[PDB]
């Protein structure tokens, strides 16, 4: 990585009904093609790595879904800082959780 | 005796204080331990599993509490409910192999 | 009166292709309440008292839950205390109203 | 404006910086998009985007980009709405939600 950041994307097919983890279960498998720290939570998944390394697999896993529907709403929050190292440790540490 | 299950993930962010924001995001995730709900903190948000109304009243409560110390707060609230299955953090997990 | 500024946005998950429909449905519920609605292309932004928008936000995010089996909704609450906070203002302070 | 993939966004830049107005920054995040090949519509919650989507997300890298250089962290969000059934545009869009 040369720029690291966290983020979180959640990807979501509509038109087929409520049963969709077949579809975001092929998202998560395209983040993990990449050179990151992957940590998927019931509302959607958590990665740390380069910033240009999550656009793409962004864009492929919003993309690999949508090739099997019809519409694909999906939403890349992302959190930089320069005074701190960027990782998924770090801001666990900040709040306690570790 | 009623309970309406969701699952939800809320994200609160203090304006105005500069980066360093976790002192008051860790006073805003104690508040949910005093409700009936299961929480799961991630490195971008809370994800919390319990009844609709009970999650709303713990992101209003949330909300309130980071804003007593700083001058804005932006908080973001999202509830992925079903009727046709049980809404519980376990099965989603469960569901796409992570679990 | 505790007024903020806030954005909803609802998912409806069903088998058809017009979400709208069930969108529209949600809208109509925010005018119930005493809160200013101005709707874009992502969502709906509402004004007025915290709790009625939470009031609301539960309501439309039901109502549209009535016609399909999953619903995936947001709520976003900008709220400050060292000035009053309203839709036009924040509009003004940016040079886009 | 010219495109191989349309789509509708909305994004949102957060400055965490010194004081609770963030208008400076706000507003030379809203220049950004502007100046790429993009219809831009701002409303008091984020900024709604339609065109191509490299290009809505070249845009989104260089408005984050912009504002942390002035301030020491930034949150965006991006929400991408994609269809490939009819056309992604902001107008359709609000024609379908009776806003037009």
């Amino acid at each position: 990585f040369m720029r690291k950041v966290v983020a979180e994307v959640s990807i979501i097919p509509l038109g087929k009904g409520a049963s969709v983890s077949k579809y975001v279960k092929k998202a998560i498998e395209v983040f993990k093609k990449y050179d990151l720290k992957v940590e998927t939570n019931a509302m959607g998944t958590v990665l740390e790595g380069d910033l240009d390394e999550i656009l793409k697999a962004f864009k492929e896993a919003h993309s690999t879904v949508l090739n099997d529907v019809d519409r694909v709403v999906s939403s890349l929050k992302i959190d930089e800082r320069k005074d701190k190292e960027n990782t998924i440790e770090r801001k666990l540490k900040a709040i306690g959780e570790l």
